[PDB]
């Protein structure tokens, strides 16, 4: 009899049911217990049909969510919107499987945004191509946060990895919605929001705390890169290592991580200089009368 | 002006990214490489892609399978992986689980190298998404049964589907892409290679006890392995209270402690001679194939 069971197995696709589906998802659902509005928004110019429209919204959602999923192992964050990470509740193993196959069952749904074979292959290319900068970003991210002090970053090398870890999602739904619109690009204005995105989310952490758990990462955010290279600049020997040295501690420890932000506060005035960069790009924005990047 | 010029260069363009850079990122991969082409080699006798098409699948096939080790090995806790320290270990498990994840994409770009026909390109993502999403099904259980013990108690029958997900999952992935290109050939190969990734499985399980009665690794991971799984049923259907718990046991503590180790694997050889029925079980599948005349499963 035990070679009629292998018979049937190995003739049949491999068996997978509901509650499986159910006991690989409690990674995913954890965390969907927490960007639409903007695909929403967008569309009243690329008026994709809804169903369409809904197909590409929860491929963005997808996305999303494994990405953090994996952003938060790789950052050994404690805390994703309020509430406790979900590799802390179901193990590291579980949550890296979860998200990967999610990003698996995103494009399965990208194959059901047409079938149109000349426009599904770009459609193909477009998720490959921006998944790729995402890993890119998010490796040169991390990089530079595990190799300190080996390689300290200036402005640009930040912008060029902010392009690809936070521009990557922004210009993967916007690049699909362009190309199912049945109606200038937007690609430009939305790299811009992606980088505006990025720095004030760099900005905020240390904003909001001044838990501040960029410190605690050894993170590599815009106002660090900046103080880094100030005090390099001028020279500020002791500053500069001060200032690695806190980053290297990973610490937790709120009188260390203050004064940390009182040195980017006092000395660099860090924390100013990045309000005052994203008004920059607000601005270029707000100042874009001849709607060079606005529709 | 001149930083807004430089970011409006910039959002202009696409993102920029170095071969330093590329390099950089690669480290855990490339250590991974220093560590297949023969069964790929063996069914083209049946499928004859030409060469240039097949060093291509071949490439794919080597990506995803490398880069498949490197997340399984953090998945799985293992200090060393073909007798060499783990990637997570040396590089981290950040850039390890980063670059594995990049390297699936770069294997999924590859697929567009392999044709220029549209309606075929087509069916070759559709077998690489099908199998891959397989592939993290099968994982997604032996993970969550091990991390899990003793939830859930999985019977030989939930074993195999889940290894037929698992490890049948790359076999099927580049025997799919090689019979949709193939221009030659008979009944698909698939049942056949479905077997093939469940005996190297369960050889896989058999081996890694086998050969300390290695390292016994497995016991150390906890891993629901197939002798461990005939062993937890055997116990239960047995009335073996005190044997099933102490598997059980063993199999939480994650121990390294070779006596325990030891004393567990010989529970398997005496008590619930799960290691015996391991290898007679192997030998019954490979029996399936050798006494393959009417050619049912092979070519
Ligand atoms: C599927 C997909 C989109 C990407 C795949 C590769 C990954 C994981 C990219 C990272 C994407 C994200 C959310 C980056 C922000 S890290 P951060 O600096 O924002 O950390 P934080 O958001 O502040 O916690
Ligand atoms: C991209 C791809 C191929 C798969 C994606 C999903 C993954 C990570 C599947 C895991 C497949 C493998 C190599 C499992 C080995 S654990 P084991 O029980 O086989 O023991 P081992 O460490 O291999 O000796
Ligand atoms: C990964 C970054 C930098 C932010 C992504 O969007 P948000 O995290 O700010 O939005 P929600 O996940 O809270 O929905
Ligand atoms: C169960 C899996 C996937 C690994 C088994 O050994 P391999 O066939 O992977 O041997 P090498 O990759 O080390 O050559
Ligand atoms: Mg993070
Ligand atoms: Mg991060
Ligand atoms: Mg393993
Ligand atoms: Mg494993």
């Amino acid at each position: 009899k035990m070679e009629a069971k292998i018979d049937e197995l190995i003739n049949n696709d491999p068996v997978w049911s509901s509650q499986n589906e159910s006991l690989i998802s409690k990674p995913y659902n954890h965390i969907l217990l927490k960007r639409l509005n903007l695909i929403v928004q967008i569309n009243r110019v690329m008026n994709l049909p809804k169903d369409q429209l809904a197909i590409v919204s929860q491929i963005v959602e997808l996305l999303h969510n494994s990405s953090l999923l994996i952003d938060d192992i790789e950052d050994n964050a404690p805390l994703r919107r309020g509430q406790t990470t979900s590799h802390l509740i179901f193990g590291v193993p579980s949550t890296i499987n979860t998200a990967n196959y999610m990003y698996f069952r995103a494009m399965q749904l990208v194959s059901q945004l047409t079938t149109k074979e000349p426009l599904y292959h770009n459609l193909i290319t477009i998720f490959n191509e921006e998944l790729i900068n995402l890993h890119r970003g998010q490796g040169l991210d991390i990089y530079w946060r595990d190799f300190l002090p080996e390689i300290i970053p200036t402005q640009e090398m930040y912008l060029n990895m902010v392009m690809n870890k936070t521009g990557g999602l922004f210009r993967l739904t916007l690049r699909l919605m362009e190309a199912l619109s049945p109606s200038h690009s937007l690609v430009p204005f939305i790299n811009l929001l992606g980088i505006i995105y990025q720095i004030r989310d760099d900005y905020l952490n240390l904003k909001d705390f001044q838990f501040a758990e960029d410190i605690t990462e050894g993170k590599l955010s815009f106002p660090i890169v900046h103080a880094l290279n100030f005090t390099k600049t001028k020279g500020q020997t002791e500053q500069h290592n001060e200032i690695l040295r806190i980053l290297l501690l990973r610490t937790s420890d709120k009188d260390i991580k203050l004064k940390l932000i009182q040195i980017l506060e006092f000395d660099t005035n860090s924390l100013a200089y990045t309000k005052n960069f994203i008004n920059q790009l607000v601005n270029m924005i707000k100042n874009d009368n001849e709607n060079k990047y606005l529709p």
